[PDB]
């Protein structure tokens, strides 16, 4: 059966050296919104209000739009645009990107 199981070896206590004071909640943000919307929602827009209330677990700042983004993708479950996963294991590395600004050929 599934569970912890683990081995009979000594573990003691964990210890990491490198980055500190880093949030990167394991998607705990969505959990904060659900708890906020399930506890308080007295307003024409509990989503934006709740976001500003729990603002601290992710990033203390205006981002109601982003809220609707995670709230829109969470409320639903029908999307096949994003695929592949290799940015969450142990090491965090950056990567380049693309951006169209000036592309002339004539």
């Amino acid at each position: 059966g599934p569970g912890s199981l683990s081995n009979f070896a000594n573990v003691g206590v964990g210890t990491s050296s490198g980055k500190q004071k880093r949030y990167k909640f394991s998607a705990s943000e969505d959990e904060a919104i659900i708890k906020g919307l399930a506890r308080f929602t007295k307003g024409q827009q509990r989503f934006q209000q709740i976001y500003y209330a729990y603002r601290s677990v992710w990033h203390p700042a205006r981002t109601v739009s982003q809220l609707y983004d995670h709230w829109r993708g969470t409320l639903r479950y029908k999307v096949i645009q994003q695929q592949g996963y290799r940015g969450k294991n142990s090491v965090a590395a950056r990567s380049p990107e693309k951006a169209s600004n000036m592309e002339n050929n004539e």
